[PDB]
């Protein structure tokens, strides 16, 4: 209690703020399947606090249970600012569509962020139960039910989804709505399109609703540039200073801009691969625009301004859950990039724009993007070793950049400060086994991590599929014990469980994980540990 | 919306706490009444403004729902601090059942606010839908559908029950729960306590179950007195010193005591009236003690220390909307006195207990309640000027003192302040038409109470029962136009009204209005005032 | 009683067929749709029993009743079957594709058919209601509640979906869904038709995806006519010797086979238009085929084989409900053919096939389609006499027709029997004032549409628009009171109605009426008999 309660009230929120549900133009599937899966995770969440926990020793054994509720209660919270976002009447319809048309924010961000919680919570549930009573013979019949759920025979994601699908909202319902809720109002889009490229209003309508009709896959025609004649003609379109990223603000609200000169219809095939991005953890490009074929071409963005490399030197560190969660957004950004078979070049703190969230959920978190990654074409630190000594943008080249930024996240200082005395010797000394060291202080759990992206053998370093699936549950033992973050650190290292379930369950098969997996791996985790307890 | 909201949020919390229904053991079917009406006062709501507004005129066109959404949210969040009271394990079983088993906190506060807040909501809503759009034609049709809700031919509860039950909560199934909803868990109580007379660990439980059985309506025999030895039985029972009434805590929550020598045998048949009251506003006695019906007789009162002449004296005034609160709630004390046949012998500010609200509705916001009425048996301004010329307890002689401390909740100030002068002139001045005067800053409306309570004519001074229904309807008034308190009032005279539906609609029949007639009334009043427009 | 309870059943009925609602592949969205509504007026038609009626009368003055409920069980066991049609496994997924990809049958048939049926069952509730009780200040309350409802200032569309929208289904969110439940399906029939497209398992299915892709709106490219080598490839395709019909049976669901040999590409552009039609009540093309664009051209059809002029004779009359339904979907059919700018040429009894309902339903009841309207290019009775003395397809022209029909259901004899002895003379007969005459039992109600479609003028004759909201009209009254079929006729005449409404309300605006409106046609109707009662 008093973190439940808080969960309802926000729930309840979104319940009220969803009643002018007709009222939001791009974005209604989306939120009622936001909506439908809160209550559906407070339902289950209620109901197993009914069975197992009891009210008469609310304030002395329910202490497991304020972080990870805590923490769904910040999800939630996230979701209502998402909501408030897709039903705000401050922006246009113009400059809501060209924002919302391809979001993914939902299923990425807040579902993502919801089915990593659940399990949180629902172990935290087990273990308060067992302590819970007075009567010794209830505890142990508990923990004999608890032992029984994870053992070993339940390692399948169709086992699983059969017994447990319910608890953790992985249900068949529930699964096909994370999908089909996006293409549902992208239909819906589509219409109200449609509706406006005949009836519409203005001739500048006209040509805005066919431009975004021919943006939103008409024909499968996907990779496209527009005529840039739709910036200069909007009724405002003025363009701001930058400060190649220019700040234009041309529906009212302000995009960042990058515009470059070159043979962009020998540019073109590399670039049409690019416009299909939508991740929630990516500056993406909106649209883009050319001339008339011509000289130069306009790639329309999202307007981030402070970056993680001077936010850090602004506070200065930052906590363990804020550097973790940046962790798990950032790998959850490059698996996605890596899915689509492009690579950032080279991946720095510098090159990661971060927000602060709502302030209202936490103190400190923060959500970040990364930024940079297209068109490579047209100091010696977060190179990884055999690139360092090149005298390619490989898929293990910049994970050694993941964890380098790791360490810099973690430490809070800038990396090889000590080996400042050295000029440009470093090159030669990354070259041999040599990489910045830890503060003692610093837990074993993450930093191992960091020693296994830093490792030499390019093939040794985990994909960036594997390093989120570990971060997020090093995320659900922080969340379980605060006082790890503010001996506390597990048995097992999580390296090895990854290790083990890749070949058990052939994790490697895909790239790129969908959302309705999730709940699964934590699971599938949790049972590696209790068969390794010994 | 944003009062809208967070009127939902507050009623998600209220859900979230009754999640752990079956902890309450006193309160379970009052408290699950609460969330059933005030789940269907959102509901009604969240439909009528669906209907009738429009959210792209969120912003400005929404000006006049601020302040009734205000004041369902204040009732709200006092219906959670309700169900916290009767959640919380903070106090044992039995301190619990002292206080809460004759409690009727539920159907006279929280139920009768919600069902005069409610016409509130509506009637604005409806004012805020005439204006909403830009086509005149929606306007004028939305005039003449509200103008022909609020025709004459609708004056009978029957007929407003039919046309408009639904939207003001009051149907069938509601005013059977108003009632049967506190039987209910009377008879579960009586269930609980006869399990613990036979099965209780300990034989102090056991008297203390046969004590609140019979105190409870055990052979309809309920007037009757307990020996004291009660008191003195239990672990803990320390009496706390006096500052005729004593701080007794001996349930661990802390009592008001009343205790008094005299032959309790021959005073027991006028005590035996005074046991059977309980009502919100009223210092009501919980259970009566004699020894062995000897000398001293026990009477155990619900504990409160500031009264409202020593609190105003503290603050100095009081906003309009602060004083016409204080006034409903005494007002709604005196009805439910004289429907008793019990009348204060002087009503005095000194005399009304005030503990302020929860602090997270208003501020400034406080309820209070009078005390002393009962054991009349064992300076002069406050009473009336007849009894004022005696050289008796009548129902219109303490009207007079309730106008008279109307009067002062108004100006703030001690009245004849400015007769200081004279030295009991004061007493043959009241019996010549000489009333203190108002500051010419006073409403008109308000004030108007004040002259009909200070009229010399016993007779045409209102009783209670009609004075609560104007003071409401004030309150309606008030809550429209916030500018009004902080020429802005009405046009008809509200005393009027009732003069005039006294005889329209024969209301003078019922001393008591039961609360599932308050929103006929308010329906009632401004139907009247509709038809004088002129 | 005892019909409520039988709605009732049927609807759990259809919500236990619903619970595996993910097996239906193409009405998912119209089946929720149904279950929607009808759930809806069950708990409206259940609401207003509960505050209208007296259950201890139940056995003696609920006789009104049995009727108006009898017909909205027969609407809910017709959307019971609809249901099981949509999601039994006895036909293929592509057998299915091609019947209901573009059926209509929800909202023109059910829906219609319900929405059509609340009025009287409402109107049904209100006259029990008044007589119901001992009390006459009761009766003269109810009959001033519904005598101001049906008040003439209540004539406006937007002032009754106001007013009484919730009440009869006409709500923004049912007027929404009655459109967007259409779309939705088909745009989830595309995505399941591309999956098809390149993951299918045959060349014969992957061509078999081309063609429903091109068939459904792919590029707004809508009417075309595909290859007949699709017909040839299937597996299974043997057609049936024709009983230029032929009994195709090429998915294993056999279908009648219209082919014809012409110039097909100089007769495209008058089949172009035909091949977009879709309604319950019409026997349309569900595809198109041409060989190479060569000599023979194949239209597939619905197979229905008996005609209502050979059911007749078969049965051989038909009661006065019967009647009623099948003249109400026979002007629904023409009232949306003449939407589309195309006449029947000739009209006749052959001319439109039956098929008989559930026969859960009814005894005699019987829906029915009309065939043989397109292709007009490649005895002398149901002519309209203008062109019987021509020595042109007008929109009038088959209003006579449907009226000289409309005569044949009634009379149930085939019209001009007497006149048999006069050879070839009936042609000049008809050019004078001669029409066949009624026995003098049938109604004057149902009559008057037939003296009146049989006017010589051609103006005067109303349009299909009018005799459709005639016509059920006619039926709510034939609903109320079943001793008329089985003077009992009302007062006014409904034609002088809808000359009165046609143009108070400009009804004439609209050639075709959306089903959101009905409820109200039939609310105006009443208005202005309750204003003509004098």
């Amino acid at each position: 209690m008093d973190q439940f309660r808080e969960i309802g009230e926000v729930l309840g929120s979104i319940r009220a703020l969803m009643v002018f549900k007709d009222s939001i133009q791009i974005n209604q599937r989306q939120c009622s399947l936001l909506l439908d899966l809160f209550t559906a995770a407070y339902e289950s969440i209620s109901v197993s606090m009914r069975s197992n926990l009891r009210f008469k020793e609310k304030n002395t054994k329910w202490k497991i249970l304020e972080q990870p509720l805590r923490e769904l209660l910040w999800v939630v919270r996230e979701g209502e600012a998402y909501v408030r976002m897709s039903l705000e009447p401050k922006l246009g319809f113009w400059a809501k569509a060209i924002v919302l048309h391809s979001n993914r924010d939902c299923t990425e961000l807040h579902i993502h962020n919801l089915l990593s919680c659940l399990p949180i919570i629902v172990e935290a549930i087990e273990t308060a139960s067992e302590v819970s009573g007075w009567d010794e013979e209830e505890m142990s019949k508990k923990r004999l039910v608890h032992s029984n759920k994870y053992m070993k025979q339940w390692n399948d994601s169709q086992m699983f989804t059969w017994k447990f699908g319910r608890e953790y909202l992985v249900t068949e319902d529930f699964c096909n709505r994370f999908e089909s809720a996006w293409t549902e109002d992208r239909w819906i889009l589509i219409k109200e399109l449609q509706e406006k490229k005949q009836s519409g209003s203005s001739k500048h309508e006209r040509k805005m609703a066919d431009f975004l009709l021919k943006h939103l896959g008409d024909g499968n025609e996907s990779p496209k540039l527009f005529p840039s004649s739709l910036l200069d003609n909007t009724k405002d379109y003025q363009v701001k200073k930058r400060l190649q990223y220019k700040e234009i603000t041309w529906l009212g609200e302000s995009f960042a801009l990058r515009h470059f000169f070159g043979d962009i219809d020998a540019l073109l095939p590399q670039i049409t691969p690019l416009l299909s991005l939508s991740h929630p953890n990516i500056v993406y490009y909106l649209c883009g625009f050319t001339d008339e074929e011509k000289k130069e071409c306009f790639l329309v963005m999202e307007l981030m301004r402070k970056t993680l490399g001077m936010h850090i030197k602004e506070v200065c560190t930052l906590s363990l859950p804020v550097a973790v969660d940046l962790m798990l957004q950032i790998a959850l950004g490059m698996e996605y990039l890596h899915s689509k078979r492009i690579y950032h070049g080279e991946l720095n703190p510098s090159n990661i724009l971060v927000k602060p969230r709502s302030n209202q959920s936490g103190d400190g978190y923060l959500l970040g993007k990364i930024f940079g990654f297209g068109l490579n074409s047209v100091p010696f630190i977060w190179y990884s070793p055999e690139v360092l000594e090149e005298q390619k943008y490989s898929d293990k080249s910049d994970v050694y950049s993941f964890g380098m930024v790791s360490f810099e996240l973690l430490t809070g200082k800038v990396p090889f400060e000590d080996s400042h005395l050295q000029g440009d010797k470093m090159s030669r000394n990354i070259r041999a086994g040599e990489r910045p060291l830890f503060p003692f202080n610093s837990p074993k759990f993450i930093t191992n991590l960091t020693k296994r992206c830093w490792h030499a053998d390019p093939n040794q370093r985990p994909t960036f599929s594997s390093i989120s699936r570990i971060l997020r549950y090093i995320k659900r033992f922080l969340a379980l014990n605060p006082e790890c973050y503010s001996s506390i650190a597990p048995t097992v290292d999580y390296c090895e469980i990854e290790t083990k379930l890749l070949q058990k369950l052939s994790w490697e098969s895909t790239e790129l994980t969908k959302v309705s997996q999730v709940p699964f791996q934590m699971f599938a985790y949790r049972v590696v540990e209790r068969a390794k307890t010994c």
